[PDB]
């Protein structure tokens, strides 16, 4: 019989990332769990006929039961207002929800040992958060702030300690359920960071961090990068300042927005809906997607719903999960990204990487042995 | 007969820099240049005692003679208030000068082959370069900028087009003078430098570049990072955003003021005077402190002296002493900072590395030998 896995919202995503998730959810999810699933059609035709309510809908979900699974969603410009004939230039969906929510945005590589990384000295996970905005940009033509005093160009900025405390509580929350330490990174505006992130420190997560046997350090963003490159890793960064592109394969990337309060999760893939493949798709040609970001946001909605239910059963079943997908790539096993990112994409052979539909049977059959191997 | 050299302005510093900066002026510039020097004592003294007058006195030299070398000085903080006695905590004389002169600052490391980099892939120069000053913050308590609209903290700050435009002026008369390629990275108000540097260029700049064999580009900071990690190196980096740390040894690592008609210079070495080393001079204890910087900022201001007054031998000088230093730091001598980069730390031994004045008289003997070897 199937795991009890309990209320998850789920939202559909587009194109390529969105075939892969109806895969995922029929290969490696549906014939183990039994979910209270809250389906929100987030697709873009989808979209534009509710005038992007399902968007707010779904956020709300997400607010209700505490856990949410994400897919790449389409951010529509004047090109994608004529792919779709869209009422309107909508929103991006990540931003509406995350506005809904609070909290911050966590994005995490996965590693395997045989995919090189940047740095060949990097052992451990290096989790990577930033401060959302949730400014005034204007021109002065020829020759102050309410008062003090300030052609060219001006711009102001009001950033209110309530964001200053969401992201402080949102990056404890993280440190804490990751086990990793953290350390903020900074560059007179900044010297409020710094005293609140210590004051909700020493006054709330002292002995916290204590007894999970991390820490709190505060850094400037120059000697962060420095030190973080002769580093072995291993540890959460809250990043300041006022997707992603050349760090690695999109499809090892992952999200996680974490809301202050530590109970509400939302898990995502980092990459886009990866539109060329779904080009390659429509026509029929051969596709190498790599679906890890997916199942890794799949296993951390599930992840965490167990931590909140207490439900043992599928916090085993999530984190076997990832284990089948990172060993099956550690086995030889992998897409066309990964096999580029090992013998370089001018050397890459047919032979060195399956396609994503055998990519995907390889997994179910891996997960299918390794549930089957649990017989105590 | 000595060379000679022309009208170039000193700036005396303070501590073990001084130190260094006599021993360089008496044993590989003075026995072979002969100078128009338009010394001005920067110490901490002086600069006391003449009420920070002889920096303005000696930028205003410079600006004259479009020719500065400059020696680590101390920027005072309150300790430095207590142990000379000071009538005032000074200014920073970089800003000062930087201030009175214009321009843009520009560091690179100076390169040898059995030195280990930060990356292993790096093979020719990065110069970096940044945007200056030359921003109000205050605190809100509970619950506009002129009109738009904008507790907590806000700032307003205010950037005239002369700065963008001295700004671009400057990093295309480095590009042109260095001869590597110039990239731009920025991240509504960034608009504006993007139209800005690429219309000077495009006016001003396009033949010069391609008669020079280089070109100019723009990047996200983002993308500049990653793409400059998996690089060879050899290119000028203009950085926007709004000393150094843990990215090499700080001995290597020199500085150029340039100002944007391209014909004033200012080079100094980029570490400061290096204080720990000179309590250890102070007592008698042996020292090991690394001149590079600052010989290779007198051999870049001979140089663009050279450059200036189409001085052949000046310059064939210059470059041989920098050829001096780093065949002398790659045949195997050097200071024991570099031997730390090279065995760690922990590692290091008395005969891997030689003291400051035997270093000196080893480039002493290798100069002497190399300016012997020419002739013809
Ligand atoms: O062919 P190759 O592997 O070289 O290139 C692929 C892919 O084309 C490229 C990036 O694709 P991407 O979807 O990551 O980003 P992009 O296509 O520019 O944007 C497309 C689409 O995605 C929406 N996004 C963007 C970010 C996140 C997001 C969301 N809702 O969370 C939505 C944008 O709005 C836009 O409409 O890199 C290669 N690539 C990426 N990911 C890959 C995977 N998983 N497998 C293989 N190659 C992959
Ligand atoms: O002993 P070890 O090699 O580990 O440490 C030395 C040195 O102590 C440290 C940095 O020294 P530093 O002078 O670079 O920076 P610091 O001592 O913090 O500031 C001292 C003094 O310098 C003034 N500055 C600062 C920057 C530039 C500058 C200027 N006017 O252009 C002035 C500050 O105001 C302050 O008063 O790292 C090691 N180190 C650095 N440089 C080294 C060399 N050349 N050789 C060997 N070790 C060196
Ligand atoms: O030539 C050498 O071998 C030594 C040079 C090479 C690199 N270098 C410096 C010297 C100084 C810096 C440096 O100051 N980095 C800062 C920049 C770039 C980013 C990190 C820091 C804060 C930031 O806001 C963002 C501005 C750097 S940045 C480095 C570039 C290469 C990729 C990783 C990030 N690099 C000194
Ligand atoms: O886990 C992995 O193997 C993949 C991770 C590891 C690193 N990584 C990312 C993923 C994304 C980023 C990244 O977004 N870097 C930006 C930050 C840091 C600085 C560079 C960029 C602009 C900036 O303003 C300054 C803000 C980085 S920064 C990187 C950290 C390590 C030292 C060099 C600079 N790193 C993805």
């Amino acid at each position: 019989k199937k795991i009890s896995g309990g209320s998850v919202v789920e939202m559909q995503g587009d194109e390529m990332t969105r075939i892969i998730w109806e895969l995922i959810k029929e290969k490696l999810i549906f014939p183990y769990v039994e979910l209270d699933l809250h389906s929100y059609d987030l697709g873009i035709e989808n979209r534009d006929a509710t005038n992007d309510q399902v968007t707010k809908d779904a956020a709300e979900a997400i607010k209700k039961h505490n856990v949410g699974v994400k897919c790449a969603t389409i951010t529509p410009d004047a090109a994608r207002v004529e792919e779709f004939k869209l009422k309107q230039m909508w929103k991006s969906p990540n931003g509406t929800i995350r506005n809904i929510l609070g909290g911050t945005v966590f994005r995490e590589a996965i590693i395997c040992k045989n995919i090189p990384r940047l740095v060949s000295g990097w052992v451990k996970p290096i989790i990577i958060g930033h401060h959302a905005y949730g400014a005034t940009d204007f021109v002065v033509p020829g020759p102050e702030i309410t008062t003090y005093l300030v052609g060219g160009v001006a711009m102001g900025m009001y950033n209110q300690d309530k964001s200053i405390e969401d992201f402080a509580h949102s990056s404890f929350q993280m440190a804490l359920s990751k086990g990793w330490p953290l350390y903020l990174s900074t560059k007179k505006y900044d010297g409020r960071f710094k005293d609140i992130f210590q004051e909700i420190y020493d006054k709330q997560y002292k002995s916290q961090f204590a007894a999970a046997a991390i820490w709190y350090e505060h850094r400037l963003i120059d000697d962060m990068v420095a030190q973080a490159m002769k580093s072995e890793g291993g540890f959460i960064w809250a990043c300041k300042n006022y997707v992603a592109q050349g760090y690695g394969s999109l499809g090892m990337m992952t999200s996680v927005l974490v809301c202050p309060d530590g109970k509400t999760v939302e898990a995502e893939a980092a990459h886009g809906t990866v539109t060329r493949h779904y080009r390659m798709y429509q026509k029929g040609q051969e596709t190498s997607t790599n679906p890890i970001a997916s199942i890794f946001a799949w296993t951390r909605g599930l992840a965490h719903r167990a931590k909140l239910d207490n439900n043992k059963e599928l916090a085993f079943f999530a984190n076997a999960l990832e284990e089948v997908s990172i060993e099956t790539i550690e086995a030889g096993f992998m897409t066309k990204d990964l096999a580029a990112c090992i013998k370089g994409l001018p050397n890459v052979q047919r032979s060195d990487y399956l396609n994503t539909f055998e990519f995907m049977d390889k997994l179910g059959e891996n997960l299918k042995i390794k549930l089957a191997q649990a017989k105590l």
